[PDB]
């Protein structure tokens, strides 16, 4: 039943939120809205507030806040940001306007990890070993990152993580020396074909790099640029692989570049541990078609110490045969709120 809402002016729009939550205070907008810290006084959690920003203006703003809804109400996992709370002010679906999003709130971002402090191969076993297991479990119920990178990872104080951001930018957001592009499949980076759940493992790949060396794998300054860090070290593409990119245009931009081959990368991940460099090789392949997959990762003798085949759950059934559909602006929203209505808190 309905607890009592208080008011309050932040980030100069009026935020209307149960008594329960106490001390918010702004700390910078997320995806599609202010985010808020506030104290779960019933939880006695740290948590993330967010208000959506026009959540049914369009029909593109009604579909992705449904969206949101629905995939942050899926994920129950150690490792995969999950949905504590929603609300909204409003009594009846004629009032509904507004969407409010609670969940944990952890210390930093890897990107505040990666930047403050020497990472142990201790630690770069434990984080990829936490990113893989949440992945699996993504994974596992058909859904894809696409925009896996440190911003999207939240750490706690011991180590601990979930990641962010998931089944969710403009050519601007991706153009020049940019982190948003830095993690990016070749694939996905220059539409070469349909892609599919494998472009995260390069992510993860990408991350894995720039945790054991302390720098960017590929800090591209442009996408033709950033191609040609990729392709200095991975090889060109093989006939295989030609054939496999559907895009006629960029299949010929390829063969234009000289051959080379693929490095060594012992050479290229100096000291690091070899079990390392040969997680590495398997996750940053080419062919995306060849690397290595989240469940198979997690059985990689690199994750010898925290690897439990009976601790690394799969998701259930992810129904998102609404991504296909075409509504208009009151049926996308009328659908957003039952999804508000029927939510469970978790146990
Ligand atoms: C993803 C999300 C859904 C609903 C509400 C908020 C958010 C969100 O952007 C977010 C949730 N948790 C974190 C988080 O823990 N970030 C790590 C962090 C804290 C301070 C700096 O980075 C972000």
């Amino acid at each position: 039943e309905r607890p009592t809402f208080y008011r309050q002016e932040l980030n100069k729009t009026i935020w209307e939120v149960p008594e329960r939550y106490q001390n918010l205070s702004p700390v910078g907008s997320g995806a599609y809205g202010s985010v808020c810290a506030a104290f779960d006084t019933k939880t006695g959690l740290r948590v993330a507030v967010k208000k959506l920003s026009r959540p049914f203006q369009s029909i593109i703003h009604a579909k992705r806040t449904y969206r949101e809804l629905r995939l942050l109400k899926h994920m129950k996992h150690e490792n995969v940001i999950g949905l504590l709370d929603v609300f909204t002010p409003a009594r009846s679906l004629e009032e509904f306007n507004d969407v409010y999003l609670v969940t944990h709130l952890m210390g930093a971002d890897l990107n505040n990890i990666v930047k403050c402090q020497k990472l142990t191969d201790d630690h770069v076993q434990f984080l990829i070993y936490q990113i893989l297991r949440g992945l699996k479990y993504i994974h596992s119920a058909d859904i894809i990152h696409r925009d896996l990178k440190p911003s999207n990872l939240a750490v706690n104080e011991d180590c601990e993580l979930k990641i962010l951001d998931f089944g969710l930018h403009t050519d601007d957001e991706m153009t020049g020396y940019v982190a948003t592009r830095w993690y990016r499949a070749p694939e996905i980076m220059l539409n070469w074909m349909h892609y599919n759940q494998t472009v995260d493992i390069w992510s993860v790949g990408c991350i894995m790099a720039e945790l054991l060396t302390g720098r960017t794998l590929f800090p591209g300054t442009d996408h033709i640029d950033q191609l040609k860090l990729i392709l200095r070290l991975v090889g060109t593409p093989g006939a295989e692989l030609l054939k496999k990119i559907s895009s006629e245009s960029a299949r010929n931009y390829i063969q234009s570049l000289t051959q080379m081959p693929k490095m060594n990368f012992a050479n290229v991940f100096i000291g690091a541990n070899p079990l390392a460099v040969d997680l590495l090789e398997k996750m940053l392949v080419l062919d995306s078609d060849k690397r290595i997959t989240a469940a198979q990762a997690l059985a990689h003798a690199y994750f010898a110490q925290y690897h439990d085949p009976d601790d690394e759950p799969v998701a259930d059934p992810y129904d998102q045969s609404f991504e296909s559909r075409d509504l208009l602006i009151d049926e996308w929203k009328s659908l957003t709120y039952d999804e508000v209505i029927s939510f469970v808190p978790p146990p």
